[PDB]
Order: C-alpha cells, then structure tokens, then sequence
C-alpha cells in the first residue's frame, strides 16, 4: 500500500499552454519523497493530481496498481492524508477534531495518539483539556499546536500515502522540535510526499524529484544529485553563507 506511479502525465488546467510535461517517476511504498522546485515548477500541479481535484489530459497515474480514475473517490481520499503548514480547524472540542478520520475510536485511543505523536502536553495545558472548545476554527492556538493536532488527526486516520507541508518554523524552539518528532511518526511505514524546503528533509529524502518549469530535470538521492553541478545544486548552494533569516530551509523552495 502506498505505491504511486505517473506515466507520462501531461496536464494544463487552461488547456492551452501544458504545465506539466511528460511527468514520470515512480514511487515504492513507504518511500520519503521531497518534491523541490520554486513555486510554480509544477510541485502544486502534481500534488492536486494525485488528489485528484483534476483528470491527467494524457499519460495515466496508478495508485498501487490501479488507475486512480478507476478507484472508487471516497476510497480514494481517505487513503490520502494532507498536514498543510497553516492548519484550518474546526469550531469543537479538541477532542472531537481529532476524532475526525476515526469517530470510531475510543477516548483513549485518541490519548494514545496524541501521545505519540507529542501533542498530549500542550492540550493538557489548555483550560479544558480535551474538552477545550476551538473558537473561531482554532484562533486561540498558535500556528505550530494547529499543525500538531493535524498530525495526530491524520495519525488516527491511518491513510497510506501523506502528502505534507514541512513543519512551520515561525514556532518557539520546543515546538518545532516537537512538530518534527511528531512527524517523523506519522511519516512511520507510509508512503510520504513532502513539498520540501528544509535542508535536513531534503538530505535524508529517500528520493528526490526536482521541476523545473513543469517538467523533471534531476531525480534521485541527494548523494546523487549533489555531484554533478545542475539545477539541484544551483537550489542547494542557493542561500549558502549568506546570514539571514531561518538557515534551516531554502527560501527558494517557497517564495
């Protein structure tokens, strides 16, 4: 579970001039991918299409060996878990957001996934605990504890192939660190598509496809990628020495 392959995609949403060309690579489950490329490389394109919120215009995309046009729609999105960077939450409990993807499980169930996925602390600390209503669709917390619940979420929902954001990095030290153990749980045995910026996620991607201008230019790991001197590198040594601000990511890779 968790196999995903695009056969030669070509897709434009005008139908006039193409955005994506000739995409094709394959990925085996339970793989971690970064797809890298500036914005508007194609990186959102693919990601909408595997989604499915469009139909290729030529070429083919299997999930585990089916053509996704041919799978079942409710099927298809509840195999599929997306964590974004600026989580959007519903007006209840804590308790009960996270309850979506799995209203079948018990009140423990959720506890044990909260725990492991490093978010138990911060909700024990709110005024009502689990039962802590999320005014305004999660106004009161902070953008790094939205990103969290989200996580443990999509944890409960066991889908088989995470499509994510990297953690936010506007967040207190302890956080982050806790985002990013929380993560690496989550990412636990499934197929993971990251839109990467993060030089770390990046290094240790066990693949790596780099767009350019709605095509694929370099793929592979970054061992790989990193000794010969194209646009992987160029991407790569892009921010090198220069100070400011958040040396963790490529600036590139988002704005």
């Amino acid at each position: 579970s968790g196999e995903i392959e695009f056969k030669n995609v070509w897709f434009s949403y005008d139908k006039k001039k193409p955005v994506l060309k000739d995409i094709t690579f394959h990925i085996k489950p339970g793989q971690k991918v970064a797809l890298v490329g500036p914005t508007g490389s194609g990186k959102t394109t693919i990601v909408n299409l595997l989604m499915r919120f469009y139909d290729v215009d030529r070429g083919q995309i299997l999930v585990d060996g089916i053509d996704i046009r041919k799978i079942k729609r409710s099927s298809l999105r509840s195999s599929i878990g997306i964590v974004l960077q600026d989580t959007i939450l519903f007006s209840t409990t804590v308790k009960e957001n996270l309850k979506y993807g799995n209203p079948g499980a018990t009140d423990e169930e959720i506890k044990e996934a909260a725990k492991l996925t490093h978010s138990d602390h911060f909700i024990k600390h709110l005024p009502e605990g689990y039962e802590t209503v999320l005014t305004d669709n999660g106004e009161d917390l902070s953008q790094g504890q939205r990103q969290l619940l989200a996580i443990t979420r999509a944890f409960l929902a066991n889908p088989k192939i995470l499509i994510l954001d990297e953690a936010t990095s506007n967040v207190d030290t302890k956080t982050e660190k806790s985002i990013q153990a929380a993560m690496w749980k989550l990412m636990e045995g499934k197929t993971s598509i990251i839109i990467a910026h993060r030089l770390n996620t990046i290094k240790n991607a066990d693949l790596i496809i780099v767009l350019r201008d709605g095509e694929i230019v370099e793929m592979g790991k970054h061992d790989e990628l990193i000794q010969k001197r194209g646009f992987y590198y160029e991407l790569f040594t892009s921010q090198y020495g220069l100070v400011v601000e958040k040396e963790a990511a490529l600036e590139v890779l988002f704005q």
